[PDB]
């Protein structure tokens, strides 16, 4: 929140305040926040009525240190998840002379929830042993049409880890991200457009293509019509199945069977079918495009501008052959001809309405001929031509009613949220800042400097180095779970079930699915997260050259520690744990916030532990820094990506050393701390060089000692702020000596990124629109930083400390306000008891049926031998059930 | 014109045993159903080990 | 440089245990029948020929 006076300042919150952990359950950040305040809207309304093409920056009054008032001055959106293909130069549209940008994620089993058995497959159990009696050869009933050997062999073997749908609901969210561009251009913002490129202006008058595999520049169409792997650079094996015995020896252990409670539609089944082995093989498996109508800035040269999102770029390696099995039409025997088999499908797998060419050319609408016994033959397709021909027909809507009828399955609503939040985190993204002494700058056009990007976490973006496909592969960014096939096989069927996988009484998945404004909503989600880590980054001084040399560094051992704890490296009794300083920023998230981020849990031993995405990242990555006016790298600073007033106008509460300078009041404008606050001014041999109050250890210190740091200490952050802010300030050492790391242009501060005015805009003015919360402490070689002024220019910031005196400092002319977290139709009120209730059966439903023990033993031979009665079912223990004990 | 459907299976109210059943499994558990000859049938028409 | 197919052997394949080089098997018949007498009396009689 902005103070309006120097007592709001001076009693905010301090750091290790909002830092410490809190108990109280909260309610998840969607992004309405902030669209209440940025935007027209107030209520649910129409995205295309609401014209939300205009409705993408900060706007406001400011107030000059001169005495001046500026009107209708603007600040951009930092973030976006397009890169641009071609760019403008010279009122031009010409082709990009950068590489792509691309992630890698870590893919691993960890322990869930414990599992257990349930109810319908202790009913399978005692089929078999009290058939055992008999010379029959039908064991057990073969639930929904499956093979009922099949049914006998799904139903064995139970992995102890649980299941976590992760994975899968990642590519869902990440299709559902791409394909939610292709609507309208009045529900998309401008400036999504024009984060990176500056110089082209969208038209609004046509929506924008989605297409697959089309870029001009560097092999990126991978393989075009004859597609291939983006990373790999190879294709994959497909193969439909009505049975397990027809799957090829060499991989029956990795097969999968397909639900009939997806495909119950009248129609889009056959896409459902598509849809759901997307889900489950590797991703990308094609880059998408977006295409979008832009002009000139005077509105006069014209073209179609290529885009490539980023979430088409992301590596979440999977399976690349891969092996359905389809559900039956009715029980029968297995079929001996392909005709037997071709009637008996419920849903017959086809190709896509887009050709493919290369070997196996795939016809629109062409049709499978199913596998079967004793066939000459076997058959199969390229997948990734099969994902090819049906990629250009998925949209949002029909991934909402896919995704609603999995969800009277299985619990998706948490999953889903947690894995789109890990969608927001690793796709938008925002450009290095650049110094300068007034309010806006930007890197030329069509330079490294100006396509160089950063993550939420200030970790900067790796570069591809060679044409499409890649030969070779980036460390990996972040690390996710996987999705075991077996136990997915034993959950789809009713075999089991776990406390994560409960259906949930909603019967439905979160609001951001299926909309049109979903986009918009995104982009503001990111903010949060930025505004958490650099709060994390600036109580600490360390400046980014030694963050980005920290981990390997053997002059001082308490910066070792300290990027080693910001990372997830620990495991415990067979699964992942959490970064133990990534706990901080979570904190941190809650109290400033007023929400929770969403989780996964992680069994240890049984113990149930929460994991959010700030706990998950991985050591390997650069941290942001800024470039100078002519595209020099800066050192000095602490890692910066956005300019502060995002982080104190969009916050309940906030941290003391990093609030907005308040604004002149007749007499009273600006003051700082000193002496009386346990604070003391630093002199050195030199007597032209004066600096501010700080503590007092700094006195005994121009190398920190080994296994020690520098302190958080809000009041001396404020004064380094107020040293800063003056516009000749020196970055130098305890005796006036210049430190290793580069410096900036004198008087500069790094500044938000510049975009195209609006009629009636003006530019933000001196200040306003830069970070300044960064102050340097900590040089890479371990010596201490402080910020000097000559004598007399010291006199007066002196006096203000010691609140004689007064500073002219810039500021917005904004009011605080901030929301609290927060429909029947006239059916639903005609229903909403039925409802109350059959939602309530629903939570129970499990594998459960109305027959119960007591009389399926009516019908037994022996009922003390049957397996249920010596093995009742129970939850498994963790790592592993004991065997063998000793008696 | 055409017209398709698709099959569900019925779990609702299950079946109870007779005491035919019962009184056959219980001749399974205290003999082998060794008692039985080769040609017995029911007044149905079906043999005994069917 | 030099592809080309490689043997291995499975440290499993190599260990030594039993003894039981011949051996009997009584396997079920499917019909309540008296002991064959026959070859096709003792084929048709089997739960499943081997």
């Amino acid at each position: 929140p902005i103070s309006a006076d120097f007592s709001e300042v001076e009693n905010a919150p301090s750091f290790l305040s909002l830092a410490e952990n809190t108990d109280e359950v909260l309610k998840p950040y969607t992004g309405l926040e902030i669209q209440t305040i940025i935007t027209n809207i107030v209520g649910d309304a129409n995205p295309n009525q609401s014209r939300i093409f205009d409705q993408d920056r900060l706007r406001g009054n400011q107030y000059s240190a001169g005495g001046l008032v500026t009107q209708n001055a603007v600040s951009a959106i930092p973030f976006t998840n397009l890169i641009p293909r071609t760019i403008r130069v010279g009122n031009i549209l010409v082709n990009s002379a950068n590489r792509l940008q691309i992630t890698e994620t870590n893919v691993s089993e960890y322990y869930s929830n414990p599992i257990i058995a349930t109810k319908l497959s202790e009913m399978i159990s005692d089929q078999v042993k009290n058939n055992q009696f008999s010379t029959w050869r039908r064991d057990n009933t073969s639930l929904q049409g499956f093979n009922a050997f099949d049914i006998a062999t799904i139903n064995t073997a139970i992995l102890p880890n649980g299941l976590s749908l992760e994975s899968m609901l990642l590519k869902l969210s990440l299709l559902h991200s791409i394909k939610a561009m292709n609507v309208d251009a009045a529900s998309i913002n401008r400036s999504q457009y024009q984060v990176i490129d500056h110089n082209t202006v969208p038209t609004i008058g046509a929506p924008a293509v989605v297409g697959v595999n089309n870029s001009p520049v560097f092999g990126e169409d991978c393989g075009g019509n004859n597609p291939v792997y983006p990373f790999g650079g190879g294709t994959g094996a497909i193969a439909f199945h009505v049975t397990l015995q027809t799957v090829p020896d060499e991989r029956k252990s990795y097969a999968i069977f397909v639900p009939p409670a997806i495909l119950q539609a009248t129609s889009d089944a056959n896409e459902a079918l598509a849809l759901f082995a997307l889900s489950m093989s590797e991703w990308p498996h094609a880059l998408y495009t977006v295409t979008k109508q832009t002009t000139d800035l005077a509105g006069a040269n014209a073209g179609q501008q290529v885009f490539i999102p980023t979430q088409s770029t992301i590596h979440i390696g999977g399976r690349r052959v891969l092996d359905l099995i389809i559900p039956r039409r009715e029980i029968a025997p297995n079929p001996t001809t392909l005709v037997a088999a071709n009637a008996m499908c419920m849903v017959r797998p086809q190709a896509g309405p887009d050709a493919t060419a290369g070997a196996i050319p795939l016809a629109a609408g062409q049709l499978f001929n199913m596998n079967f016994i004793g066939a000459p033959a076997f058959e199969e397709w390229p997948m990734t031509s099969y994902l090819y021909s049906w990629a250009g027909r998925f949209d949002i809507t029909t991934i909402r009613q896919y995704m609603g009828r999995l969800a009277t399955m299985v619990g998706v609503k948490d999953a889903y949220w947690a894995a789109h939040e890990l969608n927001v985190a690793l796709s938008q993204v925002a450009p290095k800042m650049t110094t300068a002494a007034g309010g806006w700058a930007a890197q030329a056009a069509n330079s490294a400097q100006q396509s160089d990007v950063c993550y939420s976490s200030l970790l900067t973006v790796t570069r591809s180095a060679a044409n499409f496909p890649l030969a070779n592969q980036p460390a990996a960014d972040m690390r996710v779970y996987d999705t075991d096939p077996a136990t997915w096989n034993k959950v789809a069927l009713g075999l089991a079930t776990a406390a994560n996988l409960v259906p949930e009484q909603s019967m439905d998945v979160p609001f951001v699915v299926g909309d049109a404004r979903a986009s918009f909503w995104e982009r503001l989600q990111a903010i949060p997260m930025c505004i958490a880590w650099t709060m994390y980054y600036h109580s600490r001084g360390i400046t980014t050259l030694a963050w980005d040399n920290a981990y390997t560094d053997n002059t001082n051992k308490w910066l070792q520690k300290m990027v080693r704890n910001t990372f997830s490296t620990t495991q415990s009794v067979g699964t992942i744990i959490p970064a133990r300083y990534g706990k901080i920023v979570c904190n941190l998230y809650k109290n400033m916030f007023h929400r929770a981020p969403a989780y996964v849990a992680t069994s240890v031993g049984g113990k149930e532990l929460h994991i959010t995405h700030f706990e998950r990242w991985l050591p390997g990555g650069t941290y942001a820094n800024v470039y100078s006016g002519a595209g020099a790298v800066v050192n000095c600073f602490s890692p910066v990506l956005i300019p502060d007033i995002w982080c104190q106008y969009f916050t309940a509460k906030l941290p003391l050393f990093a609030g907005a300078f308040p604004p002149a009041q007749g007499q009273n404008s600006t003051k700082g701390f000193n002496s009386k606050q346990g604070l003391m001014i630093h002199r050195n041999q030199n007597n032209n060089l004066v600096a501010p109050y700080l503590e007092k250890f700094a006195d005994n210190s121009s190398y920190f000692p080994v296994g020690q740091g520098p302190e958080i200490n809000d009041m001396a952050t404020w004064n380094g702020r107020l040293w800063m802010t003056t516009g000749n300030v020196q970055y130098l050492d305890y005796s006036g000596a210049a430190i290793v790391e580069a410096v900036p242009p004198a008087g500069e501060l790094p500044v938000g990124k510049q975009i195209p005015l609006l009629a009636g805009e003006n530019a933000p003015i001196e200040l306003t629109n830069a970070a300044t919360t960064c102050v340097p402490r900590y040089s890479n070689d371990g010596r201490r930083i402080f910020t000097y002024l000559t004598t007399a220019q010291s006199v007066i910031p002196v006096q203000a400390c010691n609140r004689a005196a007064n500073l002219a400092r810039s500021c917005w002319l904004l009011s605080n306000v901030y929301a609290e977290p927060a429909v029947e139709d006239a059916f639903d009120t005609l229903t909403n008891s039925s409802f109350l209730d059959v939602a309530k059966s629903v939570a129970e439903s499990a594998g459960e049926v109305p027959a119960t023990k007591a009389l399926t033993d009516l019908q037994a031979v022996d009922v003390s031998s049957l397996p249920s009665t010596s093995d009742p079912s129970n939850v498994l223990s963790q790592p592993a059930p004991l065997m063998s004990p000793p008696t």
